[PDB]
């Protein structure tokens, strides 16, 4: 028959079937605007990598991997592509014998700041039709999912 | 607009993407969350063309063709010329593509249920309603 790996053929899902399509439709509205106003093929994980490097000055490949829940080999490949596009740079860590730390270049920081500005602008427009009470309910519900 | 809204929604998008990607990695499905969705759209809309896939994925012709050629290279998807319009391709899953789609669908069924399990059915309906008001 059909191989489902470690999945159960009788698994019963109870999630509201409109939840994942509603969140993906919101994601598409946000991502389309980011892609259009940036204009280089940055993917949503690329944008998150830049954010983590900017917010955690000098973090290493192991800590980035752990935060992205991706294996060290996959995240190093991603960093080498971003290095190639002059968005990220590796610097020798002084507190070690031979290890490296990640930093954004001037171009990498500029892309991160611009994308963040687009996100801020697009979210303001998208959720303006919600009343302050509905916005607080939305925050509370999104926070419960972590 | 509530200043905690954009960070909360972006943390949820990032948490959902990360969880799906980890679950696919854990069972060695060499797929990303948009690939899973591409396979689903091809399976549910038999013989859909590349233009209609592009529109549904919100991707220009160049990016969606690249994605389909990578899946074709992995023998998951088949491109067939539309007999009524030889300039256009119709997309189908191969036997291997269908098998990977069915496995990915059983993972997503469990993963989607686990991701929103912290919300009660009433809270999930409220979340849908609030997201829908923004279209």
């Amino acid at each position: 028959g059909v191989d489902l790996g470690t999945e159960n053929l009788y698994f019963q899902s109870m999630v509201n079937p409109d939840l994942m399509p509603a969140l993906m439709a919101v994601f598409q509205h946000v991502w389309t605007r980011i892609q259009s106003e940036l204009d280089l093929d940055l993917t949503p994980p690329d944008v998150h990598v830049l954010k983590l490097i900017d917010e955690q000055r000098g973090l290493n490949l192991q800590d980035l991997g752990r935060q992205m829940c991706r294996d060290k080999a996959l995240i190093t490949r991603k960093i080498r592509e971003l290095e190639g596009r002059n968005l990220v740079r590796r610097e020798r860590n002084p507190s070690d014998q031979r290890s490296f730390q990640l930093f954004l270049t001037d171009e990498g920081l500029a892309i991160h700041q611009h994308a963040e500005a687009i996100m801020s602008r697009v979210h303001d427009e998208l959720f303006a039709p919600l009343t302050p009470v509905e916005q607080a309910t939305l925050v509370h519900l999104l926070d419960q999912c972590l």
